[PDB]
């Protein structure tokens, strides 16, 4: 597996509008699981939302999406309603689950929200 590929490096928004990054990743045969991850400011990373939607829990209402575009390769990461709480870095992570774990991140892109 190769690391997924995460832009705009640098994306800057006006607070009320929607803000969204595209994830790349050229999957295996295998089944595997997209992360979208804020990593600051942090307490650790944190997961805003994952493809495919998870159904081990229960559903969240979410401000965050992960969409898989037509082409299957390009995933769209989005917030709605951006925030100036919502600067700051951000990254996502492919989870191979066969034949073995392992996790492979993108470097981060920075969201900076601007006052209105
Ligand atoms: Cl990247
Ligand atoms: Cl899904």
């Amino acid at each position: 597996m190769n690391p997924p590929t995460f832009s705009p490096a640098l994306l800057v928004v006006t607070e009320g509008d929607n803000a969204t990054f595209t994830c790349s990743f050229s999957n295996t045969s295998e089944s595997f699981v997209l992360n979208w991850y804020r990593m600051s400011p942090s307490n650790q990373p944190d997961k805003l939302a994952a493809f495919p939607e998870d159904r081990s829990q229960p559903g969240q209402d979410s401000r965050f999406r992960v969409t898989q575009l037509p082409n299957g390769r390009d995933f769209h990461m989005s917030v709605v309603r951006a925030r100036r709480n919502d600067s700051g870095t951000y990254l996502c992570g492919a989870i191979s689950l066969a034949p073995k774990v392992q996790i492979k991140e993108s470097l981060r892109a920075e969201l900076r929200v601007t006052e209105r």
